[PDB]
């Protein structure tokens, strides 16, 4: 990367000490910037959900996959579970989004509840396949709480052939008073729904599929047990990317693990981490993983590194890892702490191919966590509220409770921290829409069509910590 | 620029990041110092408004051409409205401002709203171009609410023929109940108002006219479309300066429309922006810009760089500017955010020929924005509260719905920033005021009787921030 | 002490400006690190509790004795009240706790008293020698408030033999409805209790003992009057450690201190304090001392630093007193305000043997100062609430009336910092876990498996103060 | 209060209000299999299929039985509920101390 003249600290920078320099561009518009990653994950954004029980789930895969992204599954779900959710994922459409469908006599608080799962806004009523309605808000407001949702049903819906150029299906939606165009099957079948926004994000984004066509998914693997029985049947129940995640993965039991993977020959790419040091990215890559992770306690204020001194920060780290890793062909991913578009486009300039992103998508409606009020009625969702008891669920491995006890002494519990849900950016398409966004104008600024003419053209400087006061 | 002896830090320096360090002086007060420029644009002031819908107004081109500054017009008003704000500009008289003038038999109600538009205080009532009274505060207080104006009139107004001179106007204002001297033609008809602070300003201040002695004015123009034919309609309105801006100005379709104004030879100094590096301020100048903008998110924490990471420092951009085009004979304007007169005087001192003003004049009376009250009657103005339905009302461009929301989907709206009127500083001659005052004091203290000497002896130096704890 | 690259900065470092760079790790857990010392005080553990009067108590010197720290005495204790303190220590056992004792007949506000005064959370009624019951929470509610403590007990506690291996201990408690288990001698007398937690850290931690297998403790002197007879009488009341302390570790008069103390040949290890430069640890260690004690107003907002310019960054000042004493062969200990694992992990990193822990064991049971309620029923200790009273008690030295308003005229009033209790970490035991966990997490991450290893491999880096935005 | 097996957690919690029992019976067959009872749908997931919290802890008396015994058989059971069912085992009314 290149600095400003005399720009040469005695410090490692984070994102706060960092600004990118305006160069000579000839980029019309941000629609002119092509955003496909060449790390080998087939994303053509470079936004990747972590593998975190709160957010990794089945319905914000699909959304991610959809629009372009990548979502890793945890660890700890069992070998059904994953093959489940990576069966239901390969089975959607590349364009329309699988709505909530309501069965009739069923309780209209579950109406209700289904209502909030996704961003749609209208939950479809079907019976025999065919749709009937559409249960939207407010429809529950009075009634009987006994309601058995064939009794405020609205079939006042929209319906277009499956196949429908979007274009037009935009125009359909002009004057409706509910944005969901439900599009049936030839023989009359439900198959999906659309809308405005959703039409207009299928024209401008592009879906990550695989060879088959379908949605891609991950999966990862702990660092305990026999690592290549669980990447063998992760990559038999369809998986296309595997990642070996812990702690500190500059260790020789990842080493072990990597050794152990890479030996199967699976063909699938390998990710692996975390490190902050050229010579932990060098090792990982050397032992057989294809891309490294990057960013191992990178907050000044965080646990990590309260608890212990042991961090580093980020811009510094991912700068060295991807220095460390192009040379040996490598590439390296940024699992730091994002919470802004400024970070994403920091680490994209820093040299890496792409920025997971963890506690920042609990807060849509496709995380897995389930929609509870606040007092003044605030949409929120607990992280960390239900992942102790998923994580406890593995950790176990049916050792006695003097060794559970005994590990649990020196474990630290982690806290619920709760995150509001946006009222503008409730669905996770928002935020994506957002960081797309601030990375597209980014690449307008600095003067670059790509990614990579993005990191080769990216002239960086330093400021000082005066100019926060 | 002359720094001290070691400060040479490794890093862009803020206005927080820097200071003046006294020299040997023999200025005598503030009023042996002028203030003229030295860029063309004309002004006696270094003070220039910027071209926001929220602040660019007529009323405020008024005081502030008669105040000595400059106001540019934005580029999304129409050309007849642009000509009818120029012909009303330039019929201003030089020392006289224009009163609020109300008919008889109208509402006491709309005599109320207007009483607040200007910093006089006081509504004069005229008839037959002969003013009768004048309506000032709590005279609505009791009254009917449908009152005809012609009802609460007080004809106890000080008279006194225009050309007077002020110094004896100030005189006859000693004992006057209301600070309002009605001067009326010698025929007898109203031509405007003054006051003891207005007298000691048009004593103190030197208006900024043209070569016809009127009052000067700017607009702006768009990148977008035909932009010759917009700039040759705008130098037929009358406009005296040409300011072409954009959120990028180093990219390629700001140098083509240069050159294509720059084709015409229309005489009239150009401005162009913005860049924040020397490369951008020599491809503009060479291009045809008499004067470059500077200033590309200047603030660490601002919306430019928490979307992107794109952004530098404001006063080494304007240093590394102004050492580039003063080279090329060119000349820079400082277009970050300004809140303090030090941060006018540092942009003085760096090098900078004028500094514009946004956000903050938008508290005034004069800004276009109406008056509103908050729950503890605060009078404050909504800051871009109407602009955003000015701004699409171009951004439209006939496209269709599609385009438009296709357009929208990546665009981020802008909050409106409340801004709360300043009780003791209600109107923009007060904000002048204090601006003036602290640009003299830094000359006073630096020992300089102009900008150009300011800017030849200025000696700065670099703290540290442990001094903001 | 090894850095990175070009981090070399003008100016002390302290906590907050230094971080831990992971290197290569074959730690396979946390269990997996030593954590004894090396500087002959015989601490199985880096921790040691400040000889401070809210703090050094006698409950806290048989807890922390029995979790492998140190506790050093006030220097203002009379010798009967040292020599009492240090036969009820090394008459305790190394495996049970001293529980709280309640004789029949006795108040019950008394018992409810007692049962604060031990994290235990029940107290045992001893009749003959002869456990009867345990008066645990809540069996004073609603009882009268003059009952005689045998009308509520609740005999039906687990009982065990003394010498029974914990492992048993454990199970025997996996159903009982109080996590206590008192364990009698073979005559049925009372020896102790232990508990599930209490358990799993005596097979842990290693307590740490003396040459009889007695628990450990430490004594302090002052630096007036006849040091020498102090010192042989601490000596001769069976003290292992010697510590001479003073605002100002490098005087005359300290010097002489330890001259003094040196000569007798007492062969116990001393210590002596503070300094915070290598000429004072040179000096210390040249006059007899074995261990250099390090820190004299470490904050940057101290007291101390508020009162006068002196002081000096903690980090700093550790890293160059170790460096300077390692090579004469003495250790350090840091001595500053410690609050996080992370000041002890990375004062330990420095080069520092022991880690000395003030106000922070203050809010804890074993404390000696009462347990009072906020309005909110805070439970808090009032640090330094009474240690005035016995500051004064042994400042008087029999001085007049006139000498000593003489003295205190210029004598500043130490506040009384409230501290609140941790619920959760009410215990000093459950501190000592997070503090060794902390410690083992960084050993891990580091790669070491004892503590000079960790000194040896460790590998630091700098960072500004703008990520702290 | 009967609740049949499959269903609604939430629809088990609305249904525990509405009488004073305190305790719904879950029937299949016609048979009791648990009482659901206040508390059991606190941390359980929402969507929950009544039969994953059932508690199979409640007395039986056959129907026609003295309430004076049933009193005593309620003397101390956790829960002050007594189902009574019918001499072929179906399920036909529960009773209480207070009751």
């Amino acid at each position: 990367v290149r600095f400003l003249d005399g720009h040469t600290p005695a410090y490692d920078l984070t994102y706060n000490d960092v600004f990118v320099v305006p160069g000579r561009s000839d980029v019309a518009s941000r629609f002119d910037v092509d955003l496909s990653t060449v790390d080998g994950s087939g994303t053509t954004i470079p936004v990747v959900v972590a593998n975190m029980t709160a957010v990794a789930g089945r319905r914000m895969a699909e959304t991610v996959a959809r629009r372009g992204g990548i979502v890793v599954l945890p660890q700890d779900l069992p070998i059904t579970a994953v093959s489940e959710t990576v069966d239901f994922v390969k089975s959607r459409d590349l364009v329309v989004d699988t709505p909530v469908t309501l069965s009739p006599e069923d309780s209209v608080s579950d109406a209700n509840a289904l209502l909030h799962k996704r961003a749609h806004g209208a939950a479809v009523v079907v019976f025999e396949g065919r749709p009937i309605g559409l249960v939207t808000e407010a429809n529950c407001a009075g009634v009987d709480r006994f309601a058995r949702v064939r009794d405020i049903a609205l079939s006042d819906f929209v319906t277009a052939p499956v196949g429908t150029d979007p274009r037009e299906v935009f125009d359909l939606l002009e004057h409706a008073p509910i944005d969901v165009a439900v599009m049936t099957a030839p023989d009359g079948t439900l198959a999906g729904v659309l809308t405005r926004t959703g039409a207009i994000r299928a024209g401008i984004y592009t879906p990550a599929v695989d060879a088959k066509g379908r949605l891609r998914i991950a999966a990862a693997v702990g660092i305990n047990g026999d690592v290549g029985a669980k990447a063998q049947a992760l990559a038999e129940a369809g998986a296309d990317l595997l990642v070996i995640d812990t702690a500190h993965g500059h260790q020789a039991k990842m080493l072990d693990a990597i050794k152990a993977v890479a030996s199967l020959d699976l063909g699938l790419p390998l990710v692996a981490g975390n490190v902050v040091s050229a010579e932990g990215t060098r090792d990982l890559i050397e032992a057989g993983a294809s891309i490294v992770k990057v960013g191992v306690g990178p907050g000044a204020m965080c646990t990590t590194r309260m608890m212990t001194g042991v961090g580093r920060p980020q811009f510094s780290a991912v700068v060295e890892c991807a220095a460390a890793a192009r040379q040996l062909g490598g590439h390296v991913w940024a699992d730091g702490g994002v919470r802004h578009p400024r970070d994403v486009a920091l680490a994209l300039a820093a040299g890496a191919s792409n920025v997971m992103i963890g506690s920042w998508f609990a807060g849509t409606y496709e995380s897995p966590g389930d929609l509870l009020f606040d007092r003044d009625d605030r949409p929120y969702k607990e992280s960390y509220g239900m992942a102790s008891k998923r994580a406890v669920a593995a950790r176990t491995a049916g050792d006695s409770s003097f060794d559970r006890a005994r590990k649990g002494l020196f474990e630290e519990g982690i806290s619920t921290s709760r995150m509001s849900l946006d009222p503008a950016r409730g669905g996770v398409e928002d935020l994506l829409d957002h960081i797309t966004s601030g990375v597209r104008s980014t690449c307008t600024y600095v003067g670059a069509a790509n990614l990579p003419e993005l990191h080769e053209k990216v002239v960086l400087g330093v400021q000082s910590a005066a100019g926060f006061a």
